[PDB]
């Protein structure tokens, strides 16, 4: 019955597949078509055609493993896409049409139906599979009767009858929010359209509207740009992705139903884009510190994941108007064009998405200007993102506190992310591939960059924890200067350290004090563990003298500096130790498999060479202090360290501060309320984090109390001398 429901489904088909936009003469589209042709060909030649078959596909035969249901139905969706693509060799193919119909019936009779109960993961039963079934039926609605459609979607209503909750049939349902809430729309709104059920459509859309509300606690988007999911996990880059990616797909359809969403309600999406997503995108890469356990997926490295966000933004731009549309187009354009490592089209999986991107890139009317400098203090999720446009580098600071979980290990994914939030830092430079090409399965998980840890063995079976202290946070002064601290205690309460960071425009100072260890394990801070490029080798200098690193760790006592020299200055990394320090370095090939950190991944061996720099802490009360200076050549680095000779103001158990004389900026962390006199110019009076700038006789102050998550009146925390 061709009606308004089918009309909406046609629009949905144009969004999830886009066959109406296909053009064989379009190289990028032809590439995706060829991929789908191959997938269908593989599925058709391996499917079971035997009577009394115990499965459709032998590699997805054990139906007690929920993942096999979703994978099976997704193969049918691929078939539906091609059978309805005039340019496919499978267009209106009678064998494929019958294969999809027969397969749906077979699964319905022996594997997935209303009489079944969740076996394995609820996600496959309520989201993964229902979405694959909805899309298959939507694409091939001209081959199924309304009665068959309702028949094959009854199971969806059994497992997901309530648009406000998931796991309804289990003994522990949960309130649907964020990404999950968006998926609820792709499940019940589409099923509602297929079943011509107005009540399901309306109630689901109404439920979906909750997603536009910013929160001040719990899961969701925060005013400061943070995004929390799974109770207390920083998750903008994975569940946030699903949210914007899926919602941007749904909106065009929803807005054409009898229950469109108010325009002022959808206004918050622009806040997510500018405040939440944009800062986490550097040279086409979505910062891993925001991706949770997804970092352990080989097919979802940083640049790939970024496309999920970018395509979502582009769709939103397409449904926007005027300046709003123009600026969003420019944002997507400059990000994509800044990415010289990853081909955006590799993750644009529908013809409309491919088409939109091509028009954007070729439209001279859409400005593509390098993004300006910025610094986002995502205090509500304990992460900080910094980007310097003049020099061209990004910096990510990954922390956690009593308010957030350090790392997520679940569904057998991210088994070794133990220290990824223990004050771990990321540097985004000229090597756009650094955190890609197998970084995650080859990086030594015991030496994450920036972290202070003991060398005790850790179990893959462990799960995340919150930090005992709430004294973790960032005080931002402007787009280039901020200060952060973390009152760190390790996983088993055997080591402590007051770790602080001083972001000073074109460099970051790392200070650590009060380092104590009550265990028999050795303690050390990993200054860096950088993945190398065989094509661009580094020439290493210690105290400005070339050094030859080996697989075997070499000690360098009385080190004032270390410089990693590339042929490309935008890949250079220098480390200046305020006080001569005893460090050790090594360059070695590290091997591993994605399966080591994610059970469902390939056991194929991967290898990468890493340069590791560490500083041992053999005594209680130890400390570390150094300045990370990227993107400058050797002579310039040498000149800068002389300018910074006296930049360290203090680094003890109650006070840590660094001064940038060139900028007239101070970064300060106070652990108590004593009166601290700084540079004989002013005094800071309260426990907390400060970033201060002197402009003549004037003083600009940025104070933050991380525990109460509040700033304070200037006179309460600052006092100029005389
Ligand atoms: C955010 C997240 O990790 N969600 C998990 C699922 O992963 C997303 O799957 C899809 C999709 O449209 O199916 C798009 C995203 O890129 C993925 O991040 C999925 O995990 S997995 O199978 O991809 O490894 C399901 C499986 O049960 O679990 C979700 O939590």
């Amino acid at each position: 019955v061709k009606d308004t429901y089918t009309d909406r489904l046609d629009d949905w088909n144009g969004i999830i597949a886009g066959n109406q936009y296909y053009d064989s003469k379009n190289d990028q589209m032809a590439k995706l078509n060829q991929e789908l042709e191959g997938k269908v060909a593989d599925s058709l030649s391996s499917i079971s055609s035997q009577a009394d078959r115990i499965y459709l596909w032998e590699k997805f035969s054990n139906y007690k493993t929920s993942a096999n249901l979703t994978a099976t139905y997704r193969k049918l969706e691929e078939m539906a896409k091609q059978v309805t693509n005039p340019s496919s060799r499978y267009y209106q193919d009678e064998t494929v049409v019958r294969t999809v119909r027969d397969s749906m019936e077979w699964m319905h009779k022996h594997v997935y139906n209303s009489e079944k109960s969740i076996v394995g993961n609820w996600w496959d039963y309520e989201i993964g599979t229902p979405r694959a079934i909805n899309n298959t039926l939507s694409l091939m609605k001209e081959y199924f009767s309304d009665e068959e459609i309702k028949k094959y979607t009854d199971v969806i209503e059994k497992f997901v009858p309530d648009p406000e909750h998931f796991r309804k049939t289990t003994d522990n349902p949960f309130k649907a929010l964020g990404g999950n809430l968006v998926d609820m729309g792709r499940v019940k709104v589409i099923a509602g359209l297929l079943r011509k059920d107005d009540q399901e459509i309306s109630s689901t859309i109404r439920s979906i509207e909750q997603v536009f509300k910013l929160v001040d606690q719990g899961e969701g988007f925060y005013q400061d740009g943070s995004y929390i999911d799974h109770t207390n996990v920083a998750y903008t880059g994975a569940f946030g992705n699903v949210l914007i990616d899926g919602l941007s797909q749904l909106l065009p359809v929803i807005q054409k139903t009898k229950n469109p969403i108010d325009k002022d309600k959808m206004q918050t999406m622009y806040h997510w884009i500018d405040k939440s997503f944009a800062p986490l995108l550097v040279n086409g890469e979505l910062m891993d510190m925001s991706r949770g356990r997804s970092i352990s997926r080989a097919n979802s490295e940083g640049h790939v994941a970024a496309v999920e966000v970018l395509r979502g933004i582009h769709r939103i731009a397409d449904m926007s108007e005027g300046e709003t549309k123009q600026r969003l187009q420019s944002l997507v354009k400059t990000i994509v064009q800044s990415d010289s490592y990853y081909d955006v089209f590799k993750n644009l999986k529908t013809y409309k998405d491919i088409s939109l991107m091509q028009s954007l890139l070729s439209d001279a009317g859409v400005a593509s200007v390098p993004r300006t400098s910025y610094l986002s203090a995502f205090n509500k999720m304990d992460k900080t993102a910094m980007y310097n446009a003049e020099k061209g580098f990004g910096f990510g600071l990954s922390l956690f506190s009593s308010r957030t979980l350090n790392y997520e290990h679940m569904n057998k994914e991210n088994k070794r992310g133990w220290y990824t939030s223990d004050g771990m830092f990321y540097l985004y430079n000229g090597d756009l591939s650094h955190y890609s090409d197998g970084y995650w399965p080859t990086v030594n998980p015991y030496k994450m960059p920036g972290t202070t840890e003991t060398d005790a063995k850790r179990a893959d079976s462990d799960t995340g924890k919150v930090l005992p202290s709430a004294f973790v946070g960032t005080s931002k002064l402007d787009d280039a200067n901020a200060t952060a601290t973390m009152d760190f205690t390790n996983w088993n309460q055997t080591l402590t350290a007051h770790k602080s960071w001083f972001m000073l425009k074109d460099k970051i100072a790392f200070l650590g004090s009060n380092i104590q260890n009550t265990s028999t394990d050795t303690a050390a801070t990993t200054i860096d563990q950088r993945k190398l490029e065989s094509s661009n080798p580094y020439k290493v200098y210690v105290n400005d003298k070339e050094a030859s690193l080996t697989e075997q760790e070499k000690d360098y006592p009385e080190t004032q500096s270390v410089f990693l020299e590339s042929s490309d200055s935008k890949k250079n990394i220098g480390y200046f130790f305020f006080k001569k320090s005893s460090i050790s370095m090594s360059k070695a090939l590290q091997k591993g498999a994605w399966k080591d950190i994610n059970e469902g991944q390939s056991d194929k061996e991967v290898e990468n060479e890493f340069l590791t720099i560490s500083q041992a802490h053999k005594q209680n009360r130890d400390s570390y202090g150094y300045m990370l200076i990227p993107n400058v050549d050797r002579a310039t680095f040498n000149q800068m360290i002389k300018e910074l000779e006296s930049s360290l103001i203090e680094n003890n158990e109650t006070l840590q501060s660094v001064y940038d004389a060139k900028q007239g900026v101070w970064g300060i962390v106070k652990y108590d309320d004593s009166v601290s006199t700084i540079s004989n110019q002013f005094q800071v009076l309260k426990r907390g984090v400060y970033t201060i700038r002197k402009e003549g006789d004037e003083y600009k102050i940025a104070y933050y109390n991380p525990e109460t998550q509040e700033s304070a009146p200037d006179q309460e925390v600052f006092k100029k001398l005389e």
